[PDB]
């Protein structure tokens, strides 16, 4: 039982894929706890991206999604974090499979539409870097018992 | 040019939804200002149904918004108002035409899914009244003035 | 309260359209009682077009609907049958709605796709004409007290 | 018995909708006469909006479309024209109901994604004009008498 | 040339999943041959699920299932079988990919939404069981020289 | 950065399916470059097949595409003619995994629905022989520069 942080990112923004990428999750079972539509400030964005702090691209990409627009969720379930990766496809586009985010919509990787927590520890970072504890909404679903 | 607010109401969540509503949204072409999923408080429904402040419904009413979940949007764009109208359908879902929210999703007013504003002072005051000027979102559509 | 009797005709059938329209009325809320694909009985076409008993085009009417196949099914809801009417448009695709079964996939009067109950006497009729008692399933839906 | 032009003007290209509108064509069920994608030339513009020779807004609506491109399309059927009418919309998006084109993805008049032959006068106009005899296509569907 | 069984189960059914499994089938080009919502009876779900008569999850597995309700339906092409399996998933959702039922839909396996026949043995032994010989309609597709 | 001939077969443009093909290339943001509804020349289907030159089976399938009708389109992108082919499938329709458009639509080999091409040499001939170099749009995408 997890939460993952999926992240519409700019270009998914820009290409009007919010409501695509919501619908996906949403279809798919996992529990909606979080969603904001948000310009990130540079702090977040230096922090989310923490474990390329020193290396070259470094700047250009903080600057990209800073810049945003983004928008911002978190999804519950049974192996949600595994089930986003899913749900996105794999990093490159041109090697995400059909039915994928990422494989229905991207074609480079650093236009690939959207970010799935990779990892329990990502997930565990994410989801309380970007979200206040006050915008987690408590909530149950009535037909919750035929999903898992 | 106008902003209007539009609220996916319990219902609407406990179908799974939101992702269509917001899509339908999106694809329309109307530009996104802010959103967020929420659990409301019972003082910000009371504001929000302030027009039915003194009738037997209300009470019921105020309970069935603020035990939520909900979630909230604010949309932008020439005639934005008459737009949400358009995009949800009328009161009724039995009234509503095939192709509205309403009358693709709906069979009685006490479930009819989404709120749109109803009118410019409506706007205004919900516009306000559900999200704080931090959660409104400057950006630049790159393909904006090819929608108007 | 009501039951109304849906059923995808012929051409809706060879044209694939069957899981589209059972997808439509089950979006829209209404309540699955009964459904089966089957080569219908003369006898139970000539009943269903008992009002056109003494017509000219009766003859080639019966043999369009008996020669099959069809995909009959009761859907159960607050006003059921006008929605059906709703879902489906006008009897003639030129003057439906784009939105409507016909509006969206029905060209001419002839080949209309699909049949809706079109009064409470009719469904009454239409009901338990082209479904046993045995043949309605009772089963109560989780997420049905969101719908109405 | 008629054929209708119908156009995908330059926004609906810049916003991703060419495929949107042919398939929405196709499920209608009209038969599929001629298709191109072109930069049209500013003599065939300026003919097509010939009604339009003397007025203020002339000299742009026609660098608009000029400047292209566009989606070009025959569409064959019973009463083809009235039906392009349907689908698309009315003139101005505001005022278009929900499942028509500007219905679902316009917003502003000026920006209203397609053309669709508003009578059969201007349809055979239309078609001799911006198509050339050997682009129309003969073909018959096997599942068209299932249609008209 | 094969025939496969395909059955809705009740958690598919609770979440409104008829119409898109059937329309994944009609789509896909697989004929259609029976179908039917029912409530299905003890006897039959016993002898469906006779592999595992002797086991600890045998007694919750049937009353899950009898408890219904169930749709049913039987499909018919080349490598039908095999066909059923790809557009349905692997047994678990979380390792079924994006594009299948399971992959789009399903979240853990003991709700997994729809069954298809495993193989050619099973095919046979469940088609002969959930319908009776009265219930396959014979059709001709006018298309279906254009499949397969 | 290369362009990819894509080519709606006659099957898929008897089932209805161009819009549908059309729509999955423009969603994953390609840039289309060419488009036209033809009935091709046998001069240029034998062209077309030429690496089967010599075969037994090279009349029939040189006479199933002469006979037509088919959709040609052009898509350019960074790896487009491998995107192509991830949107496509694998060349028989039960070894496609769903996603795909074979794998959505197609049941055998001889009923693929569609062609792309296979490989950049492949690729260079058949984009100069559907098409003449008139017949290639030079356009620019406004939100082009978040695709890549």
């Amino acid at each position: 039982m997890e939460r993952t942080y999926i992240m519409v990112k700019p270009d998914g923004v820009q290409r009007g894929l919010i409501g695509e990428i919501l619908k996906r999750f949403e279809m798919k079972g996992l529990k909606l706890i979080a969603a904001k539509f948000e310009h990130p400030t540079m702090d977040v964005v230096a922090q989310h991206y923490c474990e390329h702090k020193d290396k070259p691209f470094f700047k250009d990409l903080c600057d990209f999604i800073s810049h945003g627009p983004v928008f911002c969720m978190i999804w519950e379930g049974p192996e949600a974090i595994k089930i986003g990766r899913n749900l996105v496809g794999l990093t490159s586009p041109v090697e995400s499979a059909a039915g994928t985010i990422r494989g229905d919509f991207g074609v480079v990787k650093n236009f690939n539409i959207v970010h799935a927590s990779s990892s329990a520890e990502d997930a565990a970072r994410e989801c309380a870097l970007w979200f206040t504890p006050e915008q987690l909404v408590t909530w149950e679903r009535s037909v919750g018992g035929w999903i898992y």
